């Protein structure tokens, strides 16, 4: 079973989370907003997790999403043993408004989950979007899939569907 966990402030992330669900069909559970998670142990009942979050707190070291993820990452996640579970991160941002901080929240989610033993998958080509810098680019790769739903430089559906496919291939789920 594949799980989809996200959070949002203005609902853009929700749209993306729903779309992933549609591409996966019966293989995925309906997306769950992190704010709705009582038991963080639920995260472990899946074979693969798609995690999504926007970036709202520009330049912040921690709590970059400005969503329920900010509390969840530090108060709840530390209690979950995620050894070997693959997680694929998608993040929403604005390459035009924040050229130097493009989808910075991806790195935070990546690092927090990695610390729990999770295995990040679904890296993407940092060249897809035009931006100057991001904390989410490491070793020549984006640590997840960045999306710009503000400027729509790249049609969302085709980009996400291709990424989902790559993730399913990589993980064998
Ligand atoms: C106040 C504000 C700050 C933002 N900061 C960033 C940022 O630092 N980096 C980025 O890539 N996008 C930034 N954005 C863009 C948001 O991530 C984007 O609008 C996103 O689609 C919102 O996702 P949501 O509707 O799920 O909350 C910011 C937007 C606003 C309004």
């Amino acid at each position: 079973k594949i799980g989809i966990f996200f959070s949002t402030s203005t609902g853009n992330t929700t749209e993306v989370a729903d779309f992933i669900g549609k591409t996966l069909g019966a293989k995925a559970d309906a997306p769950i907003d992190v704010d709705d998670v009582t038991d963080p142990q639920a995260l472990k009942d899946y074979d693969l997790l798609f995690l999504g979050a926007p970036t709202w707190n520009t330049g912040a070291d921690t709590e970059r999403s400005g969503t329920s993820w900010d509390e969840f990452l530090y108060d709840k996640l530390p209690e979950v043993d995620m050894k070997d579970l693959p997680v694929a991160i998608f993040g929403l941002g604005d390459a035009e408004g924040y050229p130097d901080n493009f989808c910075d929240a991806i790195e935070e989610i990546h690092d927090c989950f990695a610390k729990q033993g999770a295995k990040p998958v679904g890296f993407s080509n940092p060249d897809d979007y035009d931006y100057e810098e991001s904390k989410s680019v490491r070793d020549g790769k984006f640590l997840g899939l960045p999306l710009d739903m503000v400027n729509d430089q790249i049609p969302m559906e085709k980009r996400v569907a291709g990424w989902v496919e790559a993730v399913v291939s990589e993980t064998g789920v």
